[PDB]
């Protein structure tokens, strides 16, 4: 399963071992904001003291 983390171009990789999934997440820094990291997944991250993650099944889902 191929996916995305750079995005900024769209331009991507597969994953890794022991990531099946993709998230996502998000920074609490602009009203507005301008997210965070991505990649692919495994479990479902720990949203923080300051963010937000969200974790797709699919390809290039997060």
């Amino acid at each position: 399963l191929k996916c995305h983390n750079t995005q900024l171009p769209f331009i991507y990789k597969t994953c890794p071992e022991g990531k099946n999934l993709c998230f996502k997440a998000t920074l609490k820094k602009f009203p507005l904001k301008f997210p965070v990291k991505r990649g692919c997944a495994d479990n479902c991250p720990k949203n923080s003291a300051l963010l937000k993650y969200v974790c797709c099944s699919t390809d290039k889902c997060n």
